[PDB]
This record gives C-alpha cells, sequence and structure tokens, in this order.
C-alpha cells in the first residue's frame, strides 16, 4: 500500500485465467521508462511470462516481451503512449485464455498473447520511474490473502 520500489508482491493463491491486476500509480514528471512483470519466481533472475514496459525516447511506446531460461524473446510493441508525465494513471491486466488484455485508464490498450503458461506466474514485479499508490488482486481463489 503505497511500497517503495522495486516492488515484488506474490499473488495469493497463484495467477488463473479470468483473474485481474488492478495498478494505481504516477508517472514520474521526468519518467523514461518503468515496467511490470508477470514473474514465474521471487529472485530476479526470474523468467519473466509477460513484460509490460512503457518507454518515453524518441518514439513513446510500449515495449512486450517474455524471458525464458534467461533469453528475452521477439519484442512486440505498440508506438502508442497511453501514460503521461507526471499524471496518475490506473493500469488493469485481465487474464484471458488466449492473452493478457490491458486497459489503461479505462482505455483497452493492447492483447498480449500468452507464451507461458499463465499458472507458472508467481509474482507481479513494478520498478522504474514512476510511484506505485497499490496492486489488487480480483478473481480466482485468494486462498490466505483476506478481502
Amino acid at each position: 500500500y503505497n511500497p517503495t520500489l522495486p516492488y515484488k508482491r506474490p499473488i495469493p493463491g497463484g495467477l488463473s485465467v479470468g483473474m485481474s491486476v488492478y495498478i494505481q500509480g504516477m508517472a514520474k514528471e521526468n519518467m523514461r521508462r518503468f515496467h511490470v512483470n508477470f514473474a514465474v519466481g521471487q529472485d530476479d533472475g526470474a523468467d519473466v511470462a509477460f513484460h509490460f514496459n512503457p518507454r518515453f525516447d524518441g518514439w513513446d511506446k510500449v515495449v512486450f516481451n517474455t524471458m525464458q531460461s534467461g533469453q528475452w524473446g521477439k519484442e512486440e510493441k505498440k508506438k502508442s503512449m497511453p501514460f503521461q508525465k507526471g499524471k496518475h494513471f490506473e493500469l488493469v491486466f485481465m487474464v484471458m485464455p488466449e492473452h493478457y488484455k490491458v486497459v489503461v485508464n479505462g482505455n483497452s490498450f493492447y492483447e498480449y498473447g500468452h507464451r507461458l503458461p499463465v499458472q507458472m506466474v508467481t509474482h507481479l514485479q513494478v520498478d522504474g520511474d514512476l510511484e506505485l499508490q497499490s496492486i489488487n488482486f480480483l478473481g480466482g481463489q485468494p486462498a490466505a490473502a483476506p478481502y
């Protein structure tokens, strides 16, 4: 709840199709980039099923990729920037059978097809030029997380 950075949060009960990740934060006034990782492990070198990476340099854009066995795969990207320097934003990831759907501030933004099984994701990692306000989960079985 208004954590530091980097922020690593275990997903109570694991990640499953149907769930949603709700991120509230603020892009820094001097932001260059930041990322959200759907990681498969606690450690920093853990593989990443879905890497969401907004980049503010040259062509303002967002990069999407997967890291398996320490190797980044084919990079995907949308040459559009839904975030604004110094502005509060609402990032929502919905897990569907075929892909993660990204919605920024209510605006549908992208659909990243699954490369790594959704269920291998155990942690949500956030870091970069932003202020993190909160990370919330919706749907699925909460296991030990109270609500």
